[PDB]
This record gives structure tokens, C-alpha cells and sequence, in this order.
């Protein structure tokens, strides 16, 4: 019985990997440090407890934090990993402006760390999810696998750069690793049960948490940064992908290794933007309720449009992206409702 870490999985995006790695007949252990997850009432995470009833099947949990080599070190000892999925690590970009320096040791020293034990126990599969934001500013649209990388405006997106280029170095040295690069912008909707999806954040990366408050009554009115932008409508176009597809792309990114793929670098995304109107109209329609917006100055720095390409995924993972802006908000409604404050 050999097992998949995933690492980071009580989170948003792991913990809807960890219901698709169940449906799909591989034998999860998570590890995070409850940074950014609810505790159960349990030994479980809330989303993992969940995750069981959903499924029928367990979850095997141990907390720790990815920083501790001791603690990697008796894991990997303890069970028998045919590969790990990497999601443990900090990832709000407005924070990472003000405290790079824990960006840089939570995602580059942890990385690594995770690198070297991997190594060292003849693990050498791996599946990192990575952002998108590693291409900087788009030069042309939509963002492919071509793209320049590396010309990033935050700490949290060099933080990603730099351990693409880590991963890229240690393959070249030893051509028996595989490992997927998976590049992604916005995850939003939620699992169709209603019962996971995202917890409440500090420091979104995203409009849809703000227009999920508004929507419910926890906020006046969204603020839309600029309306005189290149786009259609003149609101910023943004890329969002379902994370129920997005999990679902993590797995096929899984099944490529046995391939003995060695590095690859995949976007996953639906292929279309959306605007700030589009997504504030997507969500009227699926709560049934008024959605207020203010019309305020651009944000220093921000651009026009960036969303991503997906046709090499299809080509070489077989993965398309099902899911429309609709079912996004209609996914992300019923989690709402039935979770008005998350897991708490
Ligand atoms: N959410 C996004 O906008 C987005 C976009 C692109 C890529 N990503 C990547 O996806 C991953 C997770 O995203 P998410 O949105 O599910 O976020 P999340 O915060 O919900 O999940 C990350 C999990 O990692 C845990 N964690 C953090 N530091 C840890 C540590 N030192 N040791 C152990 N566990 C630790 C947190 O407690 C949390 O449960 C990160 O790699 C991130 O860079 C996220
Ligand atoms: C590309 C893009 C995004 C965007 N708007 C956005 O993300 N708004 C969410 C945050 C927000 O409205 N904050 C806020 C509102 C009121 N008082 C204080 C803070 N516009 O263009």
C-alpha cells in the first residue's frame, strides 16, 4: 500500500485534492500546522472530517509543520509515499509586501527541506502547485507555457519563481525525478455538497470572498479599482477556475508521473477572463440577492487583463476544466448558505 502526502491538505485547494484522491483510489496522509485551517472537534481538520463523510473513506492526519526536518524526517520513516502533492505554504500576495522575509522562509526553506527528505527516502515524484503570477505582467494573451517567467511584482509570486526554479535544477541533475508544475490563477466555488470549501480569509487574492459578504449582508458595497481599463466593459479581467476542476487537474498532474515524465509545467484555467461586472453579475444570478458596487480609482500596478491558456493540459493531461462562472457562483452560494461563517 503505497500512499500520496499531501502536504498543506486541511486548506482550501488541498482539502478538495484529498476528496478527489479518495475518489480515485489512492491512499491519502495529510500534514499541515493549522496556519489557515479549522480544527475539528476531533483529531481531524473540519474539512477532512467532512471529507470522510463525503467520501466513505479515511484520511490519515498528522499535524506538523513542514519547517521542522525531525518531524519530516519520522514521517517519511513512518509511512511509504509513492509521491507527494505540494500545497503547504503561505500564499496571500498583499501580506507577502509586508512580511516577505516569512513568505521566503515558509515557502523556500520548507521547500526545500520537503526536497531534501524526499531525496533522501527515494521519493522522487512530486506534483507543486504553483501560481500563475510567475509570468509577471502579461506581454501577450492569453498566458502560455512560452510565457516569460520571472518578472514578478511580489514576494509571494518570486517566492513560487524561485522554487519552479529549484525543482527545474534538481531534475536537471537527476533525470530519474518526475515532477509536475502546475501554474493557476483564482480558485473559487466550492464542493456541490455545500459542506468544504474556502474558510474566511485575512488577506484575499481575489473579489469573490468580498462579494460573497456582500451578498449575505456583511458588506455595503464592493469596490471595483478602476473602469477605464483595455477591457470590454472597462473592468479589470481576471482569471477563475472552479476548485472542484482544479483538484481534479492536481490528479491528472499525479497519474502523469507514472509516465516517468520528468519536469513539465502545465496552466489550468477555462481558457475565457471574466471582468469585475461579469463576476458581479454571475453572482446576482445565483443568490437571488442585490449586489452593490463603487466605482474607485485603478490600484498602483494592477493591469487590464491576465488569464491563462489550458491547451497544453488537454494535450498532454487529458484535463479540460468543466465548470462555468455560473456554476462557480452557484457552488460558492450553497457553501455560504449552508456555512454562513466556514467550518467555525
Ligand atoms: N488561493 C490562491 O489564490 C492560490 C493561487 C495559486 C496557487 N496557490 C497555491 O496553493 C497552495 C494552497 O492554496 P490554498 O488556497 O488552498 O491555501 P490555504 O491557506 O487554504 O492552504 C494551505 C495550507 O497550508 C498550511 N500550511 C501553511 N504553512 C504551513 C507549514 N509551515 N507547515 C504545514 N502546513 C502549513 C495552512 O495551514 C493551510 O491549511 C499554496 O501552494 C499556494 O501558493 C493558491
Ligand atoms: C481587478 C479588480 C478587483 C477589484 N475589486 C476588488 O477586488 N474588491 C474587493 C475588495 C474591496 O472591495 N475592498 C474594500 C471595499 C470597501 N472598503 C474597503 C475595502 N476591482 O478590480
Amino acid at each position: 500500500a503505497e500512499k500520496v502526502l499531501v502536504t498543506g491538505g486541511a486548506g482550501y485547494i488541498g482539502s478538495h485534492t484529498v476528496l478527489e484522491l479518495l475518489e480515485a483510489g489512492y491512499l491519502p496522509v495529510v500534514i499541515d500546522n493549522f496556519h489557515n485551517a479549522f480544527r475539528g472537534g476531533g483529531s481531524l481538520p473540519e474539512s477532512l472530517r467532512r471529507v470522510q463523510e463525503l467520501t466513505g473513506r479515511s484520511v490519515e492526519f498528522e499535524e506538523m509543520d513542514i519547517l521542522d526536518q525531525g518531524a519530516l524526517q519520522r514521517l517519511f520513516k513512518k509511512y511509504s509515499f509513492m509521491a507527494v502533492i505540494h500545497f503547504a505554504g503561505l500564499k496571500a500576495v498583499g501580506e507577502s509586501v509586508q512580511k516577505p522575509l516569512d513568505y521566503y522562509r515558509v515557502n523556500l526553506t520548507g521547500t526545500i527541506q520537503l526536497l531534501e527528505i524526499m531525496k533522501a527516502h527515494g521519493v522522487k515524484n512530486l506534483v507543486f502547485s504553483s501560481s500563475a503570477t510567475v509570468y509577471g505582467n502579461p506581454q501577450y494573451l492569453p498566458l502560455d507555457e512560452a510565457h516569460p517567467t520571472g518578472g514578478c511584482t511580489n514576494p509571494y509570486g518570486k517566492s513560487k519563481f524561485f522554487i519552479e526554479e529549484m525543482i527545474r535544477d534538481l531534475c536537471q541533475a537527476d533525470k530519474t525525478w518526475n515532477a509536475v508544475l502546475l501554474r493557476y490563477f483564482n480558485p473559487t466555488g466550492a464542493h456541490a455538497s455545500g459542506c468544504i470549501g474556502e474558510d474566511p480569509q485575512g488577506i484575499p487574492n481575489n473579489l469573490m470572498p468580498y462579494v460573497s459578504q456582500v451578498a449575505i449582508g456583511r458588506r455595503e458595497a464592493l469596490n471595483v479599482f478602476g473602469n477605464d481599463y483595455d477591457t470590454e466593459d472597462g473592468t479589470g479581467v481576471r482569471d477563475y477556475i472552479h476548485v472542484v476542476d482544479l483538484a481534479k487537474g492536481h490528479i491528472a498532474a499525479l497519474r502523469k508521473l507514472k509516465e516517468q515524465c520528468g519536469c513539465r509545467i502545465y496552466n489550468l484555467g477555462t481558457g475565457t477572463g471574466y471582468s469585475v461586472l461579469q463576476m458581479v453579475q454571475a453572482m446576482e444570478k445565483a443568490s437571488g440577492k442585490k449586489i452593490p458596487y463603487k466605482v474607485v480609482a485603478r490600484r498602483e500596478g494592477d493591469v487590464a487583463a491576465c488569464y491563462a491558456n489550458p491547451s497544453l493540459a488537454q494535450e498532454e493531461l487529458g484535463w479540460t476544466a468543466a465548470l462555468g462562472l455560473d456554476r462557480m457562483c452557484e457552488d460558492l452560494w450553497r457553501w455560504q448558505k449552508q456555512n454562513p461563517s466556514g467550518f467555525g
